[PDB]
């Protein structure tokens, strides 16, 4: 995804919250 989630939740959708505090796209953390 490329972008952080510090506060558990993530900016860009299409991603999520999974390897705090990073966004994963599709389970994946691009």
């Amino acid at each position: 995804c490329g972008e952080t989630c510090f506060t558990g939740t993530c900016y860009t959708n299409g991603c999520t919250c999974d390897p705090w505090p990073v966004c994963t796209r599709n389970g994946l953390p691009v």
